[PDB]
C-alpha cells in the first residue's frame, strides 16, 4: 500500500544505475507506481540498465533535441500505456552542457553553440516534454524536473549554471500552462550527487545541518516521489531543495 | 495504512474546527498519526473542538509567552506518550498580533508592547517549541511552522508580515539546532485561508479581498480560501519520511501564487 | 562638476530617440562622461539619432552575434578613444526576443532556433561583451546590463523572462571575471518603459488580448510601485545606470538593482 | 560641487569615531550635506566624537526605546534647521543585540525580554524614526537604514540575524509609507566591518571560538566577493548609504543595495 499506487509515470534520464533518475524509478515502483521509462542514444545499455529496476517498464526513445521524438511522443506513450489510459507524473531528469561550459574551461571561452546545446538540453527540453505530454495527462498529476541551485555563482559549474537559471524560469512558465490540465510543475533541487569541485562537494556537508551524503541519490528520489504525490498539491511553479539544507546556511 | 503510521506527533494551535491546525490534527490522524494536542488559555471550549476529530488525543495546555508552561512541556509531553517514547513530529500552527499592528490601524501607529507580543508568540515560540521539545524527539523527527510569505509588504498584514519574516529567520537556526537530534525544521508558508479570524475597518476588508481574489488568479492551479486540506496535506508531507533531505526551509502551499507575477 | 566627469564610457543599444540607452547615453554626457556608442544594423539611422545626444561621440559598428565585430571591438574602441586611453564604464543595453517567443504566440510554441537567438543577443552576449572589453578597461570600472525581473512568471514576456534569468546568472560570473580587473558588473532591473516595442503592443499590434495584458501589467505596476512608476518617463532609469558607472556604489558587485520605483518589493 | 550639495540629512548611531555612521556623516559632510545628529547615553564621548567630523552639527538626543525623544524629535530637529525648512534625508544606523542574543551564548537561551530589547532598538526603531520624521522631509528625500544579509542562518550573529529579517520587512512596510511623501526607504547590506564591538570578538574578548567563527567570516568573504572585501574600511559603505540619500536612484524602494563586495553573490 504504497505513495504511488495505481500511478502511471513517465521517467526520463536513466544512462547508468547512478543516475539519479534510475533511483527515482526504483522508489516510484517501490511505491506501487507503474512507469514508462525514456533514454537518449545508448539504448541498448540503457535497456540492461532499467532491467536492473523492481518491475518491468516500457522504454522508449527520446532525443529532446530531435522534433520528431517529441511530435510522436504522447502517441507511443499512449500506445505502451494503453488507449484511454493516461500519465499522473512525468519526470524531466536530463541535463548537459559541453566541457567548453562546464569544468576547467575559462567562462568568456565557452562558445554559444556548445552553450546553446546545453541550453536546448538542460532548460529548454523542459518546456517541450510538457508540451508533449499534457495532452495526456490526468488532473491532480504533477511535472518534476532535477535542479542545480544557480542563485549564486560557483567555479566550475559556470554555464551549467546559467542553464540551471534558465530552468527555473522555464518551471514558473510551464507551471501557467499545466495549471489548465490541473498539473502541478515543480523542481527538485538537489546537492551534489557521485553518479575546487571537491572544495563545493565537501562545504556541502558542512552547511547542510542534517549533513548531505553525496553518494546517496535516495533522499533526493524520495523527494520526487513527494512531488509525484497527493500530498503537495497546492505547491506549482516552484522549487523543493532535497539540499541537506546546505542552501539555508552561509557557514 | 497511513503515511505517518505509528508516529508520535504533537499539534498546538487549535482553537476552532476551522483552525488550520484542526485540519493537520483531522489528515494527520486518518493518515495514522498518534497526537498530543496542545491549547491555548480556551481549554474547555477547545475540548469541546478536539472532540470531532477522528480519534482521541490527550489535550495539555501551553500559553508559549508562559516560561512555566514551557519548562513542564516535555515532561507532560513524555507522561502523555509514556515513558521510553519519543516523537516524531512537532507542529507549530501559533500566530497573533494584536489589533494594533494588524487591520486597518496605521502601521506607525502599532505600540512596541504590541510588536514584541506579536514577535514573542508568532515568532519567537518557534525556537522556545523547538527548545522544549527537541530533547524528546526520535531521529528522523520532523518540525512544522505555518508561515505566510513576508518577502513583499501587502496592506493590512502590516506587522504580522513582520512577525512571520522573523519566524523564517528563526527557523533557519531552528533547523541548526535540529540538525543535531537528526531532526528537520521547515515553514509551510500557506495561502490565506478563511479562519474565524480572517472572516471579521471598511477599507481593511476591501483590501484583504482584494489580496485573495488575487490569489487565485495568480495560483495556476487556483486557491481555494476556504480550503484548509491542501495546507494540511502539505504539513503532513513534511512529517513524513518523504522528505528527508530538506531542513531550514520553507514549503508553499499557495496554488503557486507566490510564483507568479500576474 | 557632474557624476561622471572624465569617465570613458562606452554604450551600446542606441536604435530609437526612445531606447534606454539613448537616455542613459544622454544622462551620462550631462554628467561629464565622454562616451563612444555601439550600434547594430542601421547605423545610418543610429547616427541621425545619436546626432540627438547633448555632445558628439563617435559611432562604432557591434553586432553581438558576429564573432569578428567582437574580436576587433577593443582595437576600434581603443582608435576611438585615443591609445593608452580606457573605459571606465561598458552599458550593455542589447535585448531582443523573437516574436514567437515574447507576445501572444503560445509559450510552448516557441521554436528553439528563436529561444536561442534571443538568448544569444539577450544573455550570452553580456558575457561576450564584458570577454572583448575588460582587456581595455581600468581599474573601479563598471559594466552595467539591462534587466526584467525575472523571478515570477507573467503573462506575454515568455521567453524573454527566461532569457533574463539567463542574463542574471551570466552577470553572477561575469562579475567573477571583472574582479580580475578591479571592475564591477551589475543588473539594472527596470519597470516597464514604453520603448518602440511596447508601444507596439499596447494600441493593438498583436492583437486586443496582448495589449489588454500589457495595460494590466503596467497599471499595476504603479500601483504596487510605493513612489509610482512612469512607464513613459526612463530618466529615473538611465539615473540609475550612472549610479553604478560612478564611485558610488564601489563594493557592489555580481549584483541586480532595482530602478522599478520599488514595484518587486510590495504583493499589492 | 558634490553629492549631496545643501541637502539637510539626519545622521544617527555615531558612538565612536570606527562608528559606520560616523563616515556616513564624514562622506555625506563632504559632498556639502548640512547635518543633524543623534546620539544615544553617552552623549559626553558622542558630543567628542562628532567634533571630529569636518563641519558642525547640532547633536540632539534620541534613544529610540524612548517615547518621549520620539515624541519630541520632530519639533526639536525644525528648531535645529531653521522655521519653513525641511530635511532631505533620514540615516538610522542604530542596531543592538545583548550577548544572550549575539556571540557564544547557544541560540536557545536567549530570554525574549533581551531578544525583544534588540528587535525594538534594531528593527522596530526603523518605522518609529520614519513615523516621527516624514512630517519634516521634502518630497525626493530619502530614509536609508544598516542592514546584514540575514537570507542564510550563521554562526554566532542568532538573534541579530533574526532582527535583520525584522528590519528588512519593516523597511518594506516603510516604503509604503514614505512613498505617501515622495520619499524613499531602502537598506544597505553591508559586510562585516571592524567597529568597536567587532575588533573586540577578533581580539579575542568573547573567547578562542567566537574570535575563530568571526576570522573565519571575514576570510570566506573577501575570497566570496570578486573585488574583494576590507573589513577595515568603512568608506565604500558610507559612499554607498550617499548614493541613496542623492537623487542618482530616485525609483528604488522598499529595497536593499548590498555593499559587500558582492559575497553573497558567489558560493564559493
Ligand atoms: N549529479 C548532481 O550532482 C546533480 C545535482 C543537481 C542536479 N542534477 C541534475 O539531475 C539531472 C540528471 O543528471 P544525473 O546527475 O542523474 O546525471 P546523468 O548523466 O545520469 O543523467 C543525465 C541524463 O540526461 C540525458 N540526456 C543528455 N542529452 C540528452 C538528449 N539530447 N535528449 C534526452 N536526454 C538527454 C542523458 O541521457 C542522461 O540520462 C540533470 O538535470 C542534472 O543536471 C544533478
Ligand atoms: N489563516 C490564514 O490566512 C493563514 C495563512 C498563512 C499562515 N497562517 C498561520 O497559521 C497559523 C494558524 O493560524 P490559523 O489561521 O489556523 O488561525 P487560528 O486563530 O485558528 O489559530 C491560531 C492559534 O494561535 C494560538 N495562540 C495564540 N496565542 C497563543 C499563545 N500565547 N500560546 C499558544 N498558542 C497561542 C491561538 O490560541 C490559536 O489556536 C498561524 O501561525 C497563522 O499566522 C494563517
Ligand atoms: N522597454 C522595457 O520595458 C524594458 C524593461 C526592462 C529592461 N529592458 C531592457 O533594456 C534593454 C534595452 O531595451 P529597450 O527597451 O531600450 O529597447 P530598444 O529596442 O531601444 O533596445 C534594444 C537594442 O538592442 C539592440 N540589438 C538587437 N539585436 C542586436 C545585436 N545582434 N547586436 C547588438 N545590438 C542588438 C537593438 O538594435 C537596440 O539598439 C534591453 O536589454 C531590454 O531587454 C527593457
Ligand atoms: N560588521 C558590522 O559592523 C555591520 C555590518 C552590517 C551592518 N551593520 C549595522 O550597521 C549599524 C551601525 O553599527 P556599527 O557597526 O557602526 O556599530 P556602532 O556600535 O558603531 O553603532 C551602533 C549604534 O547603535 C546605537 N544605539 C544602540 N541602542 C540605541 C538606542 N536605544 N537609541 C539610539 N541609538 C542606539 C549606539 O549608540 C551606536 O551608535 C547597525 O545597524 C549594525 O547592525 C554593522
Ligand atoms: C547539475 C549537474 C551536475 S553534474 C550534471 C550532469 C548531468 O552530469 C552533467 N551535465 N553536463 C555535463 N557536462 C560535462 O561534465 C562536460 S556533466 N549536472
Ligand atoms: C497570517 C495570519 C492571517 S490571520 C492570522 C491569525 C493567526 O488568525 C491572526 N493572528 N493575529 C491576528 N490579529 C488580529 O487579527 C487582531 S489574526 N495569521
Ligand atoms: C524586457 C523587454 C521589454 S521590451 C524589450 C526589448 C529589448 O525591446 C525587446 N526585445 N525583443 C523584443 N521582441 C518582441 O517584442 C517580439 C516582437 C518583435 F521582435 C517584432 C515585432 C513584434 C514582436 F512581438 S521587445 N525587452
Ligand atoms: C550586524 C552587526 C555586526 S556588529 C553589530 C553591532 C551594532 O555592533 C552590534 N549590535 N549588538 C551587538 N552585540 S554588536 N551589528
Amino acid at each position: 500500500t504504497g505513495l504511488l499506487d495505481g500511478k502511471r509515470i513517465l521517467v526520463s534520464g536513466i544512462i547508468t544505475d547512478s543516475s539519479i533518475a534510475f533511483h527515482i524509478a526504483r522508489v516510484a515502483q517501490e511505491q506501487g507506481a507503474q512507469l514508462v521509462l525514456t533514454g537518449f542514444d545508448r539504448l541498448r545499455l540503457i535497456q540492461r540498465i532499467t532491467d536492473r529496476l523492481p518491475a518491468k517498464a516500457p522504454l522508449l526513445e527520446l532525443d529532446v533535441q530531435n522534433e520528431e521524438h517529441l511530435a510522436s511522443l504522447a502517441g507511443r506513450v499512449t500506445e505502451a500505456i494503453g488507449a484511454g489510459n493516461k500519465l499522473d507524473g512525468v519526470v524531466h531528469s536530463i541535463g548537459f552542457m559541453p566541457q567548453t561550459g562546464m569544468g576547467i574551461n575559462p567562462f568568456f571561452d565557452a562558445p554559444y553553440a556548445d552553450v546553446s546545446k546545453g541550453i536546448h538540453i538542460s532548460a529548454y527540453s523542459y518546456a517541450s516534454m510538457a508540451k508533449a505530454l499534457l495532452p495526456i495527462m490526468n488532473p491532480g498529476g504533477s511535472i518534476v524536473g532535477m535542479d542545480f541551485d544557480p542563485s549564486r555563482a560557483m567555479p566550475a559549474y559556470n554555464w551549467m549554471t546559467v542553464a540551471k537559471s534558465a530552468l527555473e524560469s522555464v518551471n514558473r512558465f510551464v507551471a501557467r500552462e499545466a495549471g489548465k490540465y490541473g498539473v502541478r510543475s515543480n523542481l527538485v533541487a538537489a546537492g551534489p550527487i557521485r553518479t575546487q569541485i571537491q572544495l563545493l562537494e565537501e562545504g556541502w556537508d558542512q552547511r547542510a545541518p542534517i549533513g548531505w551524503n553525496m553518494k546517496d541519490a535516495t533522499p533526493v528520489a524520495k523527494t520526487v516521489c513527494a512531488l509525484l504525490s497527493d500530498w503537495l498539491p497546492a505547491t506549482t511553479g516552484d522549487i523543493i531543495y532535497a539540499d541537506g539544507g546546505a542552501h539555508t546556511q552561509l557557514l
